[PDB]
């Protein structure tokens, strides 16, 4: 079976199980279109993606909280049988995107001379995505990777995206968000592949051997983000652990010209796969943290049972990051989940790194 239908069938049955209706049809075909360039590739036959940790090149989002049940996956443009820093893919998917569905290619084409260089430093130069919710259009997204000019080149690259899009007057969000300089750096710039006001720019970070109390100071600077709930939240996403040892945890920030108080300003990500001894473990910590919603957990339930294709409890690898948000009563998470077409366990920073 090739890798991009072996996906596809996971993600029609994602949104089967999630009541997306007409809008998984189209979810679907969308998916179908922006793997069609891996070919009649089978996972042997692709290079290790950054995509999910174990090396497999598509990650599933579920919304857990939604009124409206909402599906994204995110992927890595590869060239059967050729590195993945190879530009060509990548290049390819914008163009196809605006093209076969309208995405708005006029921020990415700012930037991709820079951010997607012929030969870029580091392993990987983009993964692109798309999300929809029941009864709306799909919305696409591209990621780029602040170490393609070498890992001590993160904030010059992201400078020098901001000089191409207009925005340096945002810099002082980037500067503000780091609190540990070395340690806290900027490693994905995002598009929104949408021309309206909704769109977003967003820079994700890493936290490299931050405490729990130190993600916390990150980002009680945005609505919403109260310092004790964050720490708790981490700490039972870690089984107790009070520091982020090996897998940093990650935060994004929007680049935007004001205060939005949706509280959409910033998200944090814990990653899930190098602090428990296996999924089982991490389903469990997951129904802790969800138990005052039920309705929650019986999607999560379901939507990870049309995704593992093991025993929870061989290992890690099926769990790649939660996500936490502030909301209007409740947060807003989501779990990112892997297809494991590769060995359980992954190591911290995956098997691509
Ligand atoms: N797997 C990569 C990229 C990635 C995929 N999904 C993510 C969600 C959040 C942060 C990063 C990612 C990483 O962990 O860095």
């Amino acid at each position: 079976t090739t890798v991009r239908d072996a996906c596809a069938r996971t993600l029609e049955n994602t949104a089967r199980t999630l009541h997306l209706g007409a809008s998984g049809t189209e979810f679907v075909a969308a998916f179908r279109a922006m793997t069609d360039h891996w070919g009649a590739a089978r996972p042997h036959d692709l290079p290790l993606s950054d995509v999910s940790p174990d090396g497999s090149p598509v990650e599933y989002a579920v919304d857990l909280g939604g009124l409206a049940p909402a599906l994204q996956f995110a992927m890595e443009p590869l060239t059967a049988g050729v590195p993945a820093r190879d530009p060509l893919a990548a290049r390819a998917i914008m163009p196809l995107l605006a093209g076969r569905y309208g995405a708005d290619a006029t921020r990415w084409s700012a930037l991709a001379d820079r951010l997607l260089p012929d030969d870029a430093h580091g392993p990987h130069v983009s993964m692109y995505g798309a999300e929809v919710r029941a009864g709306a259009p799909i919305r696409f997204k591209a990621w780029f990777y602040l170490n393609v000019t070498g890992p001590d080149g993160a904030f010059n690259l992201l400078y020098s995206a901001l000089e191409r899009m207009g925005t340096t007057h945002l810099w002082p969000v980037v500067q503000a968000h780091v609190h540990r300089a070395g340690e806290d750096v900027p490693f994905l710039l995002s598009l929104d592949l949408s021309d309206d006001p909704a769109a977003r720019v967003k820079v994700y970070f890493r936290h490299f051997a931050a405490d729990v109390e130190e993600v916390a100071a990150v980002l009680k600077a945005y609505p919403g983000f109260e310092p004790g709930e964050v720490r708790a939240f981490c700490k039972v996403m870690m089984g107790g652990r009070r520091r982020f040892s090996d897998q940093p945890a990650v935060t994004c920030v929007s680049l935007l010209d004001a205060q939005t108080f949706d509280r959409t300003a910033a998200t944090l990500y814990v990653p899930l796969w190098t602090y428990a001894e296996h999924d089982g473990e991490v389903r469990q910590r997951v129904h802790r943290t969800l138990a005052a919603w039920p309705e929650a957990l019986y999607r999560y339930d379901s939507v990870l049972a049309g995704i593992a294709h093991r025993g929870l409890d061989a290992g890690t690898g099926i769990h790649n990051y939660i996500s936490w948000q502030p909301g209007r009563t409740r947060p807003r998470m989501k779990v990112y989940l892997s297809p494991e077409m590769h060995d359980v366990t992954p190591p911290p920073l995956g098997v691509s790194q």
